[PDB]
């Protein structure tokens, strides 16, 4: 088991050189279009950039270039997009990221304003009465309801292609209390938040890719993928003690560099799959449990 592992890197307390071997045997792959000089402003951080192989493609015949890419998990069967938070002059890049690949959902696990910086824009309307039109990719979003909760807010938001005038419906899942390189206050309340994603229909593979964000599109992001991945492999087949959740993450890392950045989130990790394997091993019951426990009202 997951479980004894945790518990011989616990008792030697070694998480550090753990995360450390992960990050030593992760895949480096090129990132020469992210690194071309007209894309230096559409990256928020200069260490982090998708790999060519796997990076979202826009649609444009401009630039199509997006901080953002595909995580595509065959054997799990599931696909996330991770992108970072958007800058000011890409939030239009982001929108239409969200209309080609035809998302339904959206996860982002970060505030705007982390540490005393701007994390991310403000790429969303904040109130019903004021839309947003992007007119460089042509679309306009509108704020259709929230629901706020003491750690967490889920939108409706309004996506429409302007020029076909298409719409769709796209639900924005906001994480407003797990710190920037740290933890969820608990295995609780992240998987009262990732069963609350779940129930909502976006993972299904009937819509594109989940859109999962937090500032860079990686520490917080790739916790949430690894969890994710990790008890959708182990509901297959029932069986925990198949999934290898360091490999698991180095799979991960194929498709998109530093996804989980500090040690403690990867023991975090550990925590929520082992909390989450006893609703997929069918006591449905810590479910509610762990609504109780989040406090969510
Ligand atoms: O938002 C996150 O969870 C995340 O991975 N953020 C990251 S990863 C990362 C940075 C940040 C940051 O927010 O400043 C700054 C550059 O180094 C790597």
């Amino acid at each position: 088991e997951m479980e004894k592992e945790f518990e011989q890197i616990d008792k030697s307390g070694s998480w550090a050189a753990i995360y450390q071997d992960i990050r030593h045997e992760a895949s480096d792959f090129p990132c020469r279009v992210a690194k071309l000089p007209k894309n230096k402003n559409r990256n928020r951080y200069r260490d982090v950039s998708p790999f060519d192989h796997s990076r979202i493609k826009l649609h444009q015949e401009d630039n199509d270039y997006i901080n953002a890419s595909l995580i595509k998990m065959e054997e799990a069967q599931r696909s996330y997009i991770l992108t970072q938070g958007p800058l000011p002059n890409t939030c239009g890049h982001f929108w239409e990221m969200v209309w080609e690949q035809k998302s339904r959902g959206v996860v982002m696990l970060n505030r705007v304003m982390e540490k005393g910086s701007l994390k991310c824009a403000q790429y969303w309307p904040q109130k019903e009465e004021k839309e947003m039109i992007f007119e460089d990719t042509n679309l306009k979003l509108t704020l259709i309801s929230e629901d706020i909760k003491t750690y967490y807010t889920v939108r409706q938001l309004e996506l429409e292609n302007l020029t076909t005038q298409e719409t769709r419906e796209i639900l924005h899942f906001h994480y407003t209390t797990w710190p920037d390189f740290g933890v969820p206050e608990s295995p609780a309340s992240f998987l009262n938040f990732l069963f609350k994603v779940r129930e909502s229909g976006s993972l299904s593979p009937e819509h594109g890719p989940v859109v999962v964000h937090c500032s860079a599109g990686i520490g917080r992001s790739g916790t949430f993928c690894l969890a994710d991945t990790c008890l959708l492999l182990m509901d297959k087949r029932k069986d925990p003690s198949s999934v290898d959740i360091k490999k698991v993450l180095l799979d991960m890392r194929k498709f998109r560099m530093g996804l989980i950045q500090t040690a403690d989130q990867l023991r975090f990790s550990y925590l929520a799959v082992i909390e989450g394997a006893k609703f997929i091993m069918g006591d449905s019951s810590v479910q509610d449990q762990w609504k109780e426990l989040s406090h969510e009202d």
